[PDB]
């Protein structure tokens, strides 16, 4: 019944500005959006990011360059903390939705071990564009370029992400539509490992529902939105695949240091 | 106007008839062991596929393997020419599709060598069951598990495919329906190299419509069955990735066995 996509739609919407902080409409008016008030400190150079932590919060490094690890490292090892935050984030989202927790816990485990990843590929095209991508809770903006010209191994790191990113923001989606669209990820039911997979189903069967309705309420000029949408979540498994390739090649790159044990544990 | 959609299904359904000698339900019809219309002769090991040379069509070698050309050749060889058939009736089948030979000639060639293997895997999966697959017109019949047990190269090869089958006939799709998303599947616009995506993306685009009332039409009941269906050309991009790659190593430790030069202008 009609009234209760909506219904769904609306309470994974209440729910998905509730779980997370930095949403689209938000990110797209402080980044080309005008909303021109606040802007980002931005980040272009070796010297823009050099000591630019000045303002910008951030955990983990700080203006340190000679030597002494390198830049290219300290930038990874950035989105990795942003990532452990994030998979709480999803992880809250997660049990938000309708019968979600109702669920075996092993099989709720297994479901974010491997969706977790999609998502935030999903998100970060809200916090990008083809000039850049938004940081540190939005008072960042790290170029492009200057993400290209970063060391051998790391060049390649995100910019397969630019590209995607431009891509699925050419669907022009919304909060209201991604909320959706980030549930059906999570509730896949393909995954490896699981062991209950009608209830995983059953789920995002809904889920694929609702989705469509509101794509359609929502776009209503947009022919054969749900079915492109669908496609791109291809993209997304690819582009994640991707990604282990240039980060198993990082496993032989740094490695043997005593310095490390409490943090390689944390990641 | 669904009118239009329907007619657009109605034809092509009839070239996928015109270009494909084998379809899923002449396929279904010989697995089901049940019509006995005609059966195939099924290969299992040495011995059987010493009859098979016989009983069913094999221009192939019959006594020695491993000296001349051993057995895991003699059976790649083949699979390989009925590749190059399945190019050629695919290409046919494309020239059908309203609108592709009106785009460039460049992003036309550019859409097939992409567009073949998906297809041919796709179709490959209507003559497999959860213990074999049809060859030679469908007169015989290769266990997986004869295959499963190869030379070290060719060994796994067959594998990825099988497990594709399997889930994929699952959506128990028919002849019908695999005419409107095979179209979806060449007409696509996310090809690397492409010209014009618009004129493309403007075909895919309303085929899909097709595909979707033509799923809702066909079948009434399975829900969502249109979104889990595009969900399947995911399973499929990866296992062309497992055979180019897999296909580099036999390049390598077989370097006196050959490849069809149409099988060379489609992989990169
Ligand atoms: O000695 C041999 C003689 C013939 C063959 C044929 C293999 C073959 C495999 C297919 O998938 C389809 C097909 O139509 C034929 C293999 C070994």
């Amino acid at each position: 019944e009609s009234a209760d996509l909506r219904a769904l739609a609306k309470h994974l919407y209440d729910s998905y500005i509730k779980s997370f902080p930095l949403t689209k409409a938000k990110a797209r008016a402080i980044l080309t959006g005008k909303t021109t008030d606040k802007s980002p400190f931005v980040i272009y150079d070796m010297n823009s990011l050099m000591m630019g932590e000045d303002k910008i919060k951030f955990k983990h490094i700080t203006p340190l360059q000679e030597q002494s690890k390198e830049v290219a490292i300290r930038i990874f090892q950035g989105c990795q903390f942003r990532s452990v935050e994030a998979v709480q984030e999803i992880t809250e989202y997660a049990k938000s939705i309708p019968g979600f927790v109702n669920l075996d816990l092993n099989d709720q485990v297994t479901l974010l071990k491997y969706g977790v990843h999609e998502i935030i590929y999903t998100m970060l095209a809200s916090l990008m564009n083809k000039d850049g991508v938004l940081i540190s809770e939005g008072q960042g903006f790290m170029t492009r370029e200057f993400l290209k010209s970063l060391r051998k191994p790391f060049g390649d790191f995100m910019e397969p992400k630019f590209e995607f990113a431009v891509k699925f923001n050419a669907l022009e989606l919304d909060d209201s539509d991604l909320a959706i669209f980030i549930a059906v990820i999570i509730l896949s039911g393909d995954r490896p490992g699981l062991l209950n997979v009608k209830p995983i189903e059953d789920i995002q069967d809904n889920l694929l529902q609702a989705l469509e309705l509101q794509l359609k309420l929502n776009h209503p000029e947009s022919s054969q939105l749900f079915a492109k949408l669908l496609q791109k979540m291809t993209d997304l498994r690819q582009i994640v695949t991707e990604h282990v390739q240039l980060l198993q090649v990082i496993k032989k790159t740094e490695t043997d240091m005593s310095l490390h044990p409490l943090l390689q544990e944390i990641y």
